[PDB]
């Protein structure tokens, strides 16, 4: 996260870190707890992941250095990728992870609600993006979970900044005109969380963008509301 600050223990309990063991163990992507054995993330994270066996979902983690060899994780039983996904910029950058076991909800690990279908005429103004991603375009992956407050920009407005691509209604954009605050590489698949009437909602999944925190270049997120039917169908 570019231009953010450090999160506190249990500030974003739905945030998970998604590890790969091949070739060696490292943070791959972000994800959100939405059900007892369901992580909502971005499809582009799994390019070149061939077996769900090389994945490790760690929850209740604030700092990466908390993860030791004996720290427990949730195994991925199934990776579900939207049939229509081809690449981030084309859309359908959405994926589910069905965990081998259910999460035991505590204060440091617990779920975020999806938006409602009637919540499509709702305008979120209290939105936050979170991850262990890069602090700048040419950086590394952070030890402490970073947070940054960011305002949504309208699909129409976003489209003007990105004439190199099509910005569909199944996407949502968020950024500052002058930039400075944005998600970055490694934040992918993590949450953009917006608070509506004291209830936190999963409004977007971190998908892509032109560089990181560039001015006039808003972050692009998978519009979660446009997928509730897809998600519910899959989460059974």
């Amino acid at each position: 996260i570019v231009g953010g600050t450090a999160s506190v223990r249990g500030e974003w309990p739905w945030q998970v870190t998604l590890h790969t063991t091949s070739p060696t163990q490292r943070h791959l992507c972000g994800g959100s707890i939405i059900g007892n054995q369901w992580i909502l993330t971005a499809a582009h994270c799994f390019y070149g992941v061939e077996s769900p066996k090389i994945l490790r979902v760690y929850s209740g983690i604030l700092q990466q250095s908390e993860i030791k060899e004996d720290t427990s994780f949730f195994g991925v039983q199934e990776i579900i990728i939207h049939d229509q996904y081809k690449m981030a910029e084309s859309g359908y950058d959405i994926a589910l992870l069905k965990l081998e076991t259910t999460v035991q909800y505590t204060d440091s690990q617990r779920p975020i609600s999806l938006p409602s279908k009637g919540d499509r005429n709702v305008i979120y103004t209290d939105c936050w993006v979170t991850g262990w991603g890069y602090r700048k375009l040419r950086d590394k992956i952070q030890n402490t979970l970073q947070k940054a407050k960011i305002p949504l920009v309208t699909n129409e407005e976003c489209q003007k900044r990105y004439r190199g691509h099509k910005i569909t209604h199944k996407m949502i954009c968020a950024g500052y005109r002058e930039g400075g605050k944005d998600a970055c590489k490694g934040d992918s698949g993590g949450p953009l969380s917006c608070k509506h009437n004291e209830v936190w909602h999963l409004v977007g999944i971190t998908s892509w963008g032109e560089g990181c925190a560039q001015r006039e270049r808003p972050g692009v997120y998978t519009n979660v509301v446009e997928y509730v039917d897809w998600i519910l169908e899959k989460t059974q």
